[PDB]
């Protein structure tokens, strides 16, 4: 018997549901699938793997991860396990996001971002400017309805207002090519316009008020009160369920941002327990969830694109795959150095701070997550 961890629910869970069944026919080994709150995965898994108390596998983990758990010694590298076939067909950003010390450290599956989702019943085609968008959603938004709603707390989600007022990534990229984790973009004049524009969404736009979580919002889009969201292709399972017809386009460019808003891009990728006491199975169940037709049926069940070069022109023509194929180009990928783990939570309590009340320094806000930040990297 092997046990993955998974953050999946709804359809993607129901996938690696049958995916693990299938298995213990075309193998005799039993998968135990174990749901895991996505934010407390990492955790158990790094402290966990190496006293024998985590899952055999991780289907999924974001590439952030990646740095940090290969530095805890609690992934398997996986590149003697694999073909150059099978290499040679992934894009090479999914290949670079889960190789850590010149090793592969996953199996790089599924790339995501977030974008402007829209109900359709409220929305016909996409706002094409700020403006527009503004105006919308400021209509749409009355008793019971809303226009506009997202995960204002969250730095991710945030991320490309971030990138629309002057960061490239998070750190500045280093000599020739590496990312130095010493100098942060996410602060200074580009943290301060960006705070800004995230305090306005509620104290001058009137667009996302107090306690607008991501479940209130995903909640409110998949019962069909919300005209639109900032999410990714990971919510598509439910609004597929849900009947919900919409369509995924780029967010507007913020008032006053010198660049185009361009997202996070994110790649989840199966990962392999170093302590597993079953490596082989394991190894060879993670290997039957990537292949083509899997990495496909994922797709079709909920909405994250496949990272096979194949599989994605094989979906070129679906609508998921053409809309997020038009937002991935303005985006970038996550780092997955080590150092991320320490960004997002400064980072994130900068961006509450900042939306809490009208009056909040973001000046001083902004210093002090990146005096947090320096102190938790030194
Ligand atoms: O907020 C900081 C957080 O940002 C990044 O996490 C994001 C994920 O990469 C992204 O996939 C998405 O996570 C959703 C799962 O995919 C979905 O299956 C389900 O579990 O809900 C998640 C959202 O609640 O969004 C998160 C951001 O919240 C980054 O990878 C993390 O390391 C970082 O802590």
């Amino acid at each position: 018997k092997i046990t993955v961890w998974t953050h999946f629910g709804g359809p993607e869970l129901e996938w690696l549901k049958e995916q693990a069944r299938t298995f213990e026919r075309t193998s005799g080994t039993k998968v135990e699938v174990v749901e895991v709150p996505f934010a407390e995965i990492k955790q158990k898994f790094i402290l966990g793997a190496p006293q024998g108390q985590a899952a055999d596998l991780v289907v999924t983990v974001p590439h952030d991860w990646v740095g940090e758990m290969a530095q805890a010694g609690v992934l398997e590298p996986v590149g003697k396990y694999v073909t150059q076939a099978y290499l040679a067909d992934l894009q090479g950003v999914a290949v670079e996001a889960f190789t850590f010390g010149g090793r592969l450290m996953g199996l790089p599956a599924f790339a995501e971002s977030v974008a402007l989702i829209y109900n359709k019943k409220y929305v016909k085609e996409p706002p094409r400017t700020w403006e527009e968008f503004l105006a919308l959603a400021q209509k749409l938004t009355t008793g019971a309805t809303f226009g506009f709603l997202y995960n204002i707390g969250d730095p991710y989600f945030n991320f490309g207002f971030f990138k629309a007022f002057g960061a490239e990534n998070v750190f500045a990229k280093d000599a020739k090519g590496n990312l130095d984790p010493t100098k942060l973009l996410i602060g200074g004049e580009v943290g301060e316009k960006a705070l800004q524009f995230i305090k306005d969404l509620r104290f001058k736009y009137n667009l996302v008020p107090e306690g607008v979580d991501y479940g209130v919002a995903d909640g409110a889009f998949k019962d069909g009160a919300l005209a639109m969201i900032l999410n990714g292709p990971w919510a598509l399972g439910d609004y597929k369920k849900a009947k919900v017809d919409f369509g995924i386009a780029p967010f507007p460019v913020p008032p006053g941002a010198k660049n185009p808003w361009g997202p996070f891009l994110g790649v989840q990728g199966v990962v392999v327990n170093a302590y597993s006491k079953n490596k082989t199975q394991a190894v060879n169940f993670a290997k039957t969830l990537v292949t083509g037709r899997n990495l496909v049926a994922f797709n079709q069940a909920g909405g994250r694109i496949p990272v096979s070069k194949s599989a994605v022109k094989q979906l070129e023509k679906d609508p998921v795959v053409a809309g997020f194929s038009k937002v991935f180009p303005l985006g970038a990928p996550m780092p997955n150095i080590p150092e991320m783990g320490k960004v997002w939570g400064p980072w994130g309590n900068a961006i509450s701070l900042a939306i809490q009340r009208p009056d909040s320094n973001v000046k001083k806000i902004v210093e002090d997550m990146v005096a947090e930040i320096k102190k938790a990297i030194g």
